[PDB]
């Protein structure tokens, strides 16, 4: 048949063939000999020309305007600016196209079918930490927007030959702090004391609680980072309750509204921004089941597990499970009741379905990382568990990068 | 060269040097990733030789005698044979060594830790779809063992050049009819309506019910299939009841105790044996969440959940969740009541990392599929979530081969 990657449905028996992979044009981290797909991380003027090409090439195709004039003369006029600057820099169409194709393109990201709404901030006449600041604080009043979510994307200068990069040092907007104990615990979210340690350095006073949101440390061009608090009222947090277990409301737990990654680098025809923080909604799993119920994150399992008097002795009693089915309802009836926007993993699956539906007639394929667009918990009890799916590296992109210390 | 590999709950890492001796290529390439495809898109006397060779060498060294004489001679006479006749014949010894390493090497298989126990039936010397019968009734006595079941697999004859295969046709050794009804719906398991027909058109008369045990369809070379019904007696079922929703029961529901794989082939030094059933236990999520929660199988969720009195009106009432982690219990409750043999994913996760350290210290690493390792159900609530993985084919090794019809 068709000389592409075939794709079957297992739950519905149709197949589609993905001829979108073709556009590829950066190697992943298989070969023959064998599958890499299940691990978490993978100028010159010369490349940087190509990739440029490549890049005004799908804008003018995306505008219908492919060989015509104006096509060529944007091609011209990019050649023209790399060959005597060694850069270049995108129009404020090219980089709202860009910024969506990113997001588009993510193989990781379940959320997709939301691609075409984005709100693109450009901050790219940043000059300082304090007005990355004042720049990111309106980005969480516009996406918080009291509740009703707002998917957005900030994006700060790019990378310059010679000149340090704009970086936001958090891994998100907002995160709790982790508290490295006396007997080797920790008070707070684990997965953040590095950073917490750091802010520390930076001057922050700590706090001494399990949800205490940090500051962030924002680093312009070629100077310390600089620390910023977050004014409380901008940042919306959900105190959990269960709908049915009263004493669920007893255990104080809570959870920020805005999931704001801020560390990734999103790359858009060889051009780099270090710093462009980008923010949806939550799937109720990333909290219910990671955040909450991960070994190495706050470890909740065993402590509702005894509070619902389960048998937490032995493994056939599956007392992980049922605790992880409550908790997880806990924070859907939580977000809903406080009217914050959240979607469930049912929900989030089947509308990711559409996605691949709209994308197969748009593109011809839609690259995804089953490991990561399977949710956490009641796997094949989501359509796309049964949906084989081809993943490749396509850009625009956000790529994982460095961190600054 | 050598991948690094991560376990992200506890931080640990180890480098995977087996894959070096992979010998066979998989699906995936640097341009993009098929890892999440269920299947894959006489002979040179050459290649035969040095396949044979290798196993050979396997063989010896397993036993600790590499270079000996033994070793030397065997290495001549295979030669021999295959310089001869274009073929070559195991020894029993080295078919016991080389089904154990088949098992050993299945990168989809999570109950690996007990691959050093597997009975051995040497069925090759069988001529009639009559004598494979016996044997095939001979293997599930022994392996149901009266619900204390023992790993087994029964080997017939090789394939061998311009004849016709031994063949089982049916999946497993025991599963349940599916029966197409007027209205396009099916009684019983959707999943097995083609063998169904199949045995219906060589004579056997259906029953019509939900859980009909079908019966073999065995075929010598170049013969067409014969029909066997199994004895009643041999087939060990257990009836499915929860521990505290008395109405359970009520549904009537029943699994198999012993799972059997029967349609792949099983590769040892160049040789390929076509029919090959192997079985071991069952992993309790293989029948609660996928044979009876699947959308295409005997799709019970929303029964169950009505019985239940669940809210089915949303999904963010999460009454899939619920009703799945009961139905699993039940299964977990109902084999153990039944003293059948059972693990639940949480034991059997357990119990694979544990092998993936074993290996690591025996051979430098383990071929794993982490899409077919992680549990349909509660993935994130097992160690195994949390562990990369790499996948490639070592030999010997259990393949998938073209239904005989
Ligand atoms: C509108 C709602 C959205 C939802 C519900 C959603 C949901 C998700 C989920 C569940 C993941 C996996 C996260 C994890 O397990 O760590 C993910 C990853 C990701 N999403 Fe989305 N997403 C949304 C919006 C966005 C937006 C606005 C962008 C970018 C403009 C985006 C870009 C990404 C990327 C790049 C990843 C991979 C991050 C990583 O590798 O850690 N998503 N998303
Ligand atoms: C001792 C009990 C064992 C347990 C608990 C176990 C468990 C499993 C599970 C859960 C799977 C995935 C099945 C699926 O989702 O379809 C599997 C696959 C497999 N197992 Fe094991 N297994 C056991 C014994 C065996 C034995 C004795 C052999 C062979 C000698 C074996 C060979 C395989 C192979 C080749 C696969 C892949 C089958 C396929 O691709 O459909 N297993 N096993
Ligand atoms: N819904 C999300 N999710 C992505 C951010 C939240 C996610 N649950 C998280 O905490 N991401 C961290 C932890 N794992 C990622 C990694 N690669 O290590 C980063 N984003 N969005 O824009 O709407
Ligand atoms: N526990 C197992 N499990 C494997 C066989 C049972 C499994 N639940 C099953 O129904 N397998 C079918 C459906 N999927 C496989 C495939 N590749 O299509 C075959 N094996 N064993 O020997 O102990
Ligand atoms: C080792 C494995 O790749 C790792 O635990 C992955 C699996 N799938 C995931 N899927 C999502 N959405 N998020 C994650 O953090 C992970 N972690
Ligand atoms: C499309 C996807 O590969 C498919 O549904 C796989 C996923 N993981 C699985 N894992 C196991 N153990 N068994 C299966 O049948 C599957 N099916
Ligand atoms: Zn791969």
């Amino acid at each position: 048949g068709p000389k592409f990657p075939r794709v079957k449905n297992w739950e519905l028996g149709s197949i589609t063939y993905d001829t979108l992979c073709a556009q590829s044009q950066q190697d992943g981290p298989c070969t023959p000999r064998r599958c890499l797909g299940s691990l978490v991380l993978p100028p010159p003027a010369e490349q940087l020309l190509s990739q440029a090409r490549d890049f005004i090439n799908q804008y003018y195709s995306s505008i219908k305007r492919s060989g015509s004039q104006a096509h060529e003369e944007r091609l011209q006029e990019v050649e023209a600016e790399v060959a005597s600057t060694g850069t270049y820099h995108l129009r404020e169409s090219e980089l709202v196209f860009g910024a969506k194709q990113a997001w588009r393109n993510a193989p990781r990201c379940v959320g997709r079918i939301q691609w075409g709404k984005l709100q693109v901030f450009d901050a790219r006449d940043c000059s300082s930490a304090q007005e990355m600041f004042t720049y990111i604080c309106n980005h969480i009043k516009y996406a918080t927007n009291r509740g009703n979510l707002r998917s957005a994307i900030t994006v700060f200068p790019q990378r310059a030959p010679g000149r340090g990069d704009f970086r936001i040092w958090n891994s998100q907007l907002v995160r709790y702090a982790g508290y490295r104990q006396q007997d080797g615990s920790v008070r707070g979210d684990p997965a953040n004391v590095e950073i917490t340690e750091l802010c520390i350095q930076h001057g922050w006073t700590p706090g001494n609680g399990r949800f205490d949101v940090l500051p962030l440390l924002l680093q312009a061009p070629d100077e310390a980072p600089e620390l910023f608090v977050l004014p409380p009222e901008l940042v919306l947090e959900v105190p959990l309750e269960h709908p049915t277990l009263e004493w669920f409301a007893a255990l104080g737990l809570r959870w920020y509204a805005l999931p704001a990654v801020s560390n990734m680098l999103l790359e858009i025809g060889g051009l780099e921004f270090s710093a462009a923080p980008f923010s949806g909604w939550y799937m109720s799993t990333e909290i219910g089941t990671r955040d909450l119920c991960d070994p190495h994150r706050y470890n909740i399992l065993e402590d509702v597990a005894v509070c619902m008097d389960l048998d937490t002795r032995t493994t056939s009693s599956l007392w992980k499970d049922k605790a992880a089915v409550e908790i997880n309802l806990a924070v859907l009836h939580s977000f809903q009741l406080a009217k914050v926007t959240i979607v469930d993993h049912h929900a989030a699956t089947v509308s990711f379905m559409k996605h691949l539906d709209n994308e197969q007639k748009a593109r011809g394929g839609c690259p995804a990382d089953w490991a990561w667009i399977v949710p956490p918990i009641s796997g094949s009890l989501t359509p796309v568990f049964h949906q084989e799916m081809v993943n490749y590296i396509l850009s625009p992109a956000f790529r994982y990068q460095p961190d600054p210390w």
